[PDB]
RNA sequence: UAUGUGAUGGAACCUCUCCGGAUAAUUCUAUCUCUUCUG
């Protein structure tokens, strides 16, 4: 197979949602924040 | 650490309301100090 490598590279910040459990993943807390 | 013919989340102002305020002449006279030895 051929493999092509990417790279982002982000200038400011950016948003990250929290952990959460495998039978909640279909929450408003999970779907807003995907 | 996704699973793939479908992600406007850049898709949302921690916004709104509240006298660091009130009262006071930089003025002025009565003592202080305890053990003395027969008196």
């Amino acid at each position: 197979q051929h493999i092509i490598p990417l790279t982002i590279t982000f200038l400011e910040s950016f948003r990250v949602i929290e952990w959460h459990k495998s039978s909640d993943r279909n929450s408003l807390r999970f779907l807003r924040g995907y």
